[PDB]
DNA sequence: TGACCCTCCCCTTAGGGGAGGGTC
DNA sequence: TGACCCTCCCCTTAGGGGAGGGTC
């Protein structure tokens, strides 16, 4: 090859844009063998064009330019290490992504359980799988001074391990034949857990433990101030009437409708409590 | 709540910079519930805490910010399809981070295996295991006159099936006993594959083969125009005083030591033929 | 008085999309 | 004369890093 390449012809021959050619020159990455003087127009040799194969294969793998810079020095024994480098941070991406292909689809699993929902207002028994959590005592909070500050540690603990924040906020009390709301005090209150990953270094004001496998008698609804203590009113007849054995505190879980600032806010709330006959 | 929470307080709650709040802000993505009219400070409701939710964990999956906002009107039962949908492209980049995974794994294969070389300039028998190719034919191609641009369609192939272009080009010829390298004209030239991925819609002009697994005769060195056919000539040789039956064409693969516009260019050059005795 | 907060401005990856103007 | 090529300029994600100046 006695002759030259304009950028364009490069461009063909390459699968590499124009742009990106100018691009790489002026980045001195890769720049032409020949510059007109005049015309400012491109040149390149033949011999050259084997220099985007790494470029083209690097930026396949996602490397920044400037970094490609270092790796066409190396001489093939260096650049074996730098692949076995580009492994691990390949890996890296796919456990992150796996794990959190693993979350969207708890999320979605509760998530279709609370769409599937036997009635709202009415009280039934089910059969329900356990569910892990983290809790922390609630320190006189009660259900007419929560606040969502409340769960702050609560959550930067399974944001920490999930990713994902919670979807619902939880809460328990124990199960009394209260006349009253401002009766009411939580004993805990926690946010459930998606993934399982070893909670980093949990401080011990903290509790990891679970609402068990068992038989629940519950009630979900969407929430409106006058009707939370009427519907555990519910729950508490219903228990006395079928002479019911609760073993457990009361559960409580809301889960907002929507996130949008937009429409008047809106949550779910369910109450449930392990019975035994 | 009766009171409000500076930006800080939210900051240190939601664990959201302050400086990705007065983002979000402008962004008309999460605003302040009332903004000082005088000092232009940023205040927040307590139940508005609420929507940082979403946001934090679509951001934790990588949803653009402009993407969110559509999704923070949807109510949890389209919000059900975002996910399934988010699902969806999580998978995409799963595939092809295994991919190219594999791919890398392959060019580090073939790499290390070129690294711990028997010996250059000197003839060799081994058994070497299939090689897939893409080829073309020569047209009149010879060693004195092959150019990168050559390899052009080659190259676009197994770029759009590996990502990753060729590490090594390669041409054959039929073994004959030359006298002279302007005696010789390559039958075909051809690059490896890499992933046997289902090349995309090839053209009739190319061929699917293979480097067969076998016994074969080599010897790779450092290229050297002066070199080059002295070494065919070690191996014609070599054949001829073991007696040995060719069963192919002679094999020519040209790799790069390295991709450096800084110093001098240098091929590694491997010549193998299948044997027969 | 110190922390706390605000606006403004500059900077970052790898180019794609033109626009105005010469050029094999 | 048309394609081919050049320089210049504007634009894009999600903010982080200050700088200069008031503020619970
Ligand atoms: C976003 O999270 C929320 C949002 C709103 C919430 C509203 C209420 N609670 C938790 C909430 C919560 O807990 C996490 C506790 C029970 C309750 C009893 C009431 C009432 C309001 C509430 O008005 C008078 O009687
Ligand atoms: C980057 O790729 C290259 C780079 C450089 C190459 C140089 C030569 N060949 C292929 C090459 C190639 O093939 C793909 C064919 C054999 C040959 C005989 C010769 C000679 C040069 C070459 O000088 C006189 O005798």
């Amino acid at each position: 090859k006695e002759s030259y390449y304009s950028i364009g012809e490069v461009s063909k021959l390459a699968n590499v844009s124009i742009k990106a050619l100018r691009y790489y020159d002026k980045i001195d990455l890769f720049k032409p063998a020949y510059v007109d003087p005049d015309t400012s127009y491109r040149y390149y040799t033949d011999s050259q064009l084997i220099h985007l194969d790494l470029i083209k294969s690097l930026k396949y793998i996602g490397t920044p330019l400037e970094e490609m810079k270092k790796a066409q020095d190396l001489e093939m024994e260096e650049l074996f290490a730098f692949y076995t480098e580009q492994e691990r941070q390949i890996r890296e991406k796919l456990d992150f992504l796996s794990a959190l292909e693993q979350t969207i689809s708890l999320v979605k699993k509760r998530m279709k359980r609370q769409m599937e929902y036997p009635a709202l207002g009415e009280v039934f028994v089910l059969d329900e799988e356990e569910i892990r959590i983290i809790q922390t005592e609630a320190e006189g909070i009660g259900p007419e001074n929560v606040l969502n500050a409340s769960y702050s540690k609560l959550k930067k603990f399974i944001e920490s391990a999930d990713g994902f924040t919670n979807n619902s906020y939880g809460a328990t009390f124990s199960f009394q034949p209260y006349t009253s709301i401002d009766e009411m005090t939580y004993r805990h209150i926690f946010t459930p857990v998606l993934t399982n990953k070893q909670i980093s270094s949990i401080t011990p004001d903290m509790e990891i433990t679970t609402i068990p496998k068992g038989r629940y008698a519950c009630i979900a609804y969407n929430f409106s101030p006058e009707h939370y203590f009427l519907n555990l009113q519910k729950l508490i007849k219903y228990i006395a009437d079928r002479q019911l054995t609760v073993v457990s505190d009361v559960y409580e879980l809301i889960i907002p409708i929507h996130y949008s600032p937009k429409k008047q806010e809106e949550y779910r709330v369910e109450m449930k409590i392990e019975i035994l006959d």
